[PDB]
């Protein structure tokens, strides 16, 4: 395409003015602390359920996705915390640890380890990866309780509850049958009569029967808590209408929030007769804890504090702190509505999220992922097919559920691996690196601009620009496609101009391959920091291919520079990428169908 005159003379002006535009990075600190007069950029990914080993689709949606963009973050200098953890209280752990002969903190501890594994293979660049179930978890969410019940926002209800003294402990409507009020079938369940239809209470049931150990449960009241949402909805609105408009919140996400609000918010109980679980400070309560609905989301707090006692700083400092929240969509709720409601009712200045960055679901080819049908690829069987982490942070990202769910599929994989990777970017890579080596000896040679090149040059220049631009409103998809874009011009530019060929000509000619061979190679360099975010093994691979300096290596500017200018030297050159082959990968579908075992 067509550029000004004036656009491609600032982007060779900027290019010419080389390493020094550089600013003198600033070493890393530990903890990582806003800083005054710079943006400082929180960054939450959704706890995942601790006994579930995740797939895919669940690292797609979070902690993948928000590892992209706290990797530019700190590539665009900004004081970056990225935080996650895994959620462990509540019933289904209870449940879990029975089956598997342990105590609920046991089976956590056992698939907290496998979790971090995963996302430690993945390469996820936590700052923190915490825990729910600690002491500090206790303290904060009391705190914010006793905020909200001294301020009338806690409400108190006695609730009957059918309990099994036998098994000793409160039925589910799932445990529970007996005869119908309505028609007298034997066999109704405590939520619904199949035989007349009509949906009911447990507690309305005539024999009642709890499924487990067949005894007779009674009718006992218990005391509960309650969060006074409707008497939260104004200063709630308040601040949605303050901070959704402009921002970049994912239209999903603001599509639930407002839909919810349409219905209108009632109470909802924090409270459940548990064990494994956060202690209710009130008396009564000694054999009741808070509803995980109520306090998980209170854990992105509780783990930022076993980081750092000045966590304060970062979570009660919303005129310092841009919060950015990454789940699928499920979770939106309690992100765009319990947690704020909880917050502003506590009136202690909490940092609200200002951008929730929800995606939609990835499914498995035609379908869902199932543990229990053994169809679709988990966290752990990733490591065992052989295609290195990458590659599956590459296609993830490349197909990532931004506006619409989204299918992983093994033959698109190996054909986007082959046609974008192999190529297309290794291609363009591989090439660079291969002409300084081969034919200047490791040395990049002189570089004289013609006006061609200085129309590449601004190209590179403004698609940079674009990926930017994109990145920081999180288009994660569409910025991948930037940096895809950038390695076409490039492989046009060199495939055009043929230096491995002129090389063996005039003086004229042999000027002209170094030209291009020295320009190109200056693409790859800054390809390789652009890739960083989306794939951070690759990016170092690359960068030790041609020694790109470190401070180079850690920051992406606004404009193309020359980070290698002429004379530098590269270390040795080796294909990035490996090509996939077909009887490769059906075996692998095969593996992952659901047709075995
Ligand atoms: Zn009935
Ligand atoms: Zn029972």
């Amino acid at each position: 395409a067509t550029l000004s005159e004036e656009e491609i003379a600032m982007a060779v002006t900027a290019w010419e003015k080389g390493l020094e535009s550089l600013p003198p990075l600033r070493p890393q600190q530990n903890p990582v602390l806003p800083v005054a007069g710079e943006r400082n950029v929180l960054i939450t990914s959704a706890l995942p359920y601790v006994n579930n080993v995740p797939h895919l689709g669940n690292i797609i949606g979070c902690v993948l996705s928000a590892d992209v963009f706290a990797r530019y973050s700190r590539l665009r200098q900004w004081n970056t915390l990225y935080l996650c953890g895994t959620d462990e209280y509540g019933t289904a752990t209870e449940t879990k640890a029975l089956e598997e002969g342990l105590t609920p903190q046991e089976i956590c501890d056992k698939y907290h380890i496998i979790h971090a594994d995963i996302y430690r293979w993945f390469n996820i660049s936590f700052d923190i990866f915490g825990r729910t179930t600690t002491p500090q978890q206790t303290k904060i969410t009391q705190d914010i309780f006793q905020q909200l019940l001294k301020r009338g926002f806690v409400l108190q209800d006695t609730v009957e509850q059918l309990r099994c003294e036998h098994c000793a402990r409160f039925l589910a409507d799932r445990f529970v049958e007996g005869v119908c009020p309505f028609c007298g079938y034997e066999e109704a369940r405590g939520d619904q009569c199949d035989k007349c239809g009509k949906l009911i209470n447990a507690v309305e049931l005539k024999k009642p029967q709890c499924k487990v150990c067949r005894s007779c449960p009674v009718v006992q009241s218990s005391q509960h808590l309650f969060l006074d949402l409707p008497k939260l909805e104004k200063r709630l609105e308040e601040w949605l209408g303050r901070t959704l408009p402009g921002s970049d919140w994912t239209p999903n996400a603001q599509f639930i929030t407002r839909s919810w609000l349409r219905d209108g918010l009632k109470p909802r109980c924090i409270t459940r007769d548990l064990k494994w679980g956060t202690p209710v400070p009130l008396e009564g309560f000694e054999d009741k804890v808070f509803y995980v609905w109520f306090d998980a989301t209170i854990g992105y707090l509780s783990i930022t504090a076993n980081y750092t006692d000045q966590w304060e700083r970062w979570w009660k400092n919303p005129e310092q702190v841009d919060l950015y929240q990454f789940m699928a969509k499920d979770n939106v709720p309690f992100h765009s509505l319990v947690f704020p409601c909880s917050a502003l009712g506590a009136e202690d200045n909490y940092t609200l999220v200002s951008h929730l960055i929800a995606t939609e679901y990835l499914n498995y080819e035609d379908g869902k992922f199932s543990k229990s049908r053994g169809v679709g690829v988990f966290g752990d069987m990733a490591q065992d097919t052989g295609i290195p982490a990458d590659i599956w942070r590459f296609y993830l990202l490349y197909i990532r559920p931004e506006g619409q769910d989204s299918a992983f599929s093994w033959t698109d994989l190996l054909l986007k691996n082959n046609s974008e990777l192999l190529n297309n970017l290794g291609n363009f890579i591989n090439r660079a690196g291969m002409f300084v080596s081969k034919f200047f000896g490791g040395y990049v040679p002189e570089m004289v601009l013609t006006p061609d090149d200085q129309r590449l040059l601004a190209h590179v220049t403004l698609e940079l620009q674009h990926y930017h631009q994109l990145l920081e409103k999180v288009r994660i998809r569409d910025a991948l496609r930037s940096i895809l874009t950038i390695s076409r011009h490039g492989n046009q530019y060199i495939q055009v101009n043929e230096p491995w060929k002129r090389i063996k000509g005039s003086e004229a000619d042999r000027q002209r391959a170094g030209t291009v061979t020295g320009l190109a190679v200056n693409i790859a360099a800054l390809l390789s920091v652009m890739l960083q975010p989306y794939m951070p093994t690759v990016s170092a691979t690359i960068q030790a291919q041609l020694q790109l300096p470190p401070p180079a290596c850690s920051i992406l500017l606004t404009n193309f520079l020359c980070t290698l200018p002429a004379g530098h030297q590269i270390g040795t050159v080796s294909p990035l990428f490996q090509k996939l082959e077909n009887d490769q990968i059906e075996s692998l579908r095969q593996r992952f169908g659901g047709g075995q075992a």
